[PDB]
């Protein structure tokens, strides 16, 4: 549960910057802007309340470029293999 | 992308890390997994060069925590976000 | 890649963040910058749709800090690494 | 300055896993394996000393996919524009 205050925001393009009530670190948010049941609200303004739920990224893949660079970061929903012996 | 099949370059199933060559594209993938993606059962490593399959999803909803020094202090899934109405 | 020219979608030069459409490829880019990449001089925003240039480098040498809960707790540049000899 | 101990390592492929002497978080390292002046040392083993220098990633670009996903993370060496007015 993350509660905080808008520093700046671009809801239409799905990103923003928030100061959480807890900890000492601000957060840049990116999200799919769209619909999930309620009518659209105004792009929030500096000082407005914002809430979200966050979860650790414990299951992921990092794609590595031919040059060794960071070429993507995905969620790993599942993985399977046949164990040796 | 959804389904990702490939072959194992290296694996450490005890610690939940692996390195895979996908059958598609030119980029290898490091994986970090828990029981969430791999299941509860204790499973030993696959052999290098054997098959491995997964399911992947783009991370579209995320937070980057920014440190006092301005660095990347954390990367999280943003499960839901809401704000006050104007 | 080196040189990256593009056009501004949105910008916040006061806080060191921006969003750019590169002239090359199909992917937009969010940038986070300090005086290290942007210079000391106070500069106001460019206009939306104007040109912007940068220089980029792949991050090949890095550390991912893993939290007690197994998450991504930090991402850093690894400037040098060494280990004991066998 | 980061000092720590090898948990596992693959020097030839340029990655590893370290427990730093400081803090409560382990670190997965990726690096370009190659030459920078000295002769090659053995892949380190569990319990071996490892050292490195780390720096915050303060100047970066994140590439966003057509689907909104994380499609790359680069270092931003510089950036320039003509300020409006």
């Amino acid at each position: 549960k993350m509660t905080g205050i808008v520093k700046w925001f671009n809801a239409d393009k799905g990103f923003g910057f928030i100061t959480p009530d807890d900890g000492s670190k601000d957060v840049f948010v990116h999200f799919s802007a769209g619909s999930s049941g309620a009518a659209v609200r105004g792009n929030p303004q500096q000082g407005d309340r914002v809430e979200g739920k966050i979860k650790s990224i414990t299951d992921f893949g990092i794609f590595i470029g031919l040059d060794g660079g960071i070429d993507g970061l995905v969620h790993l929903s599942d993985i399977s293999w046949a164990q040796a012996e």
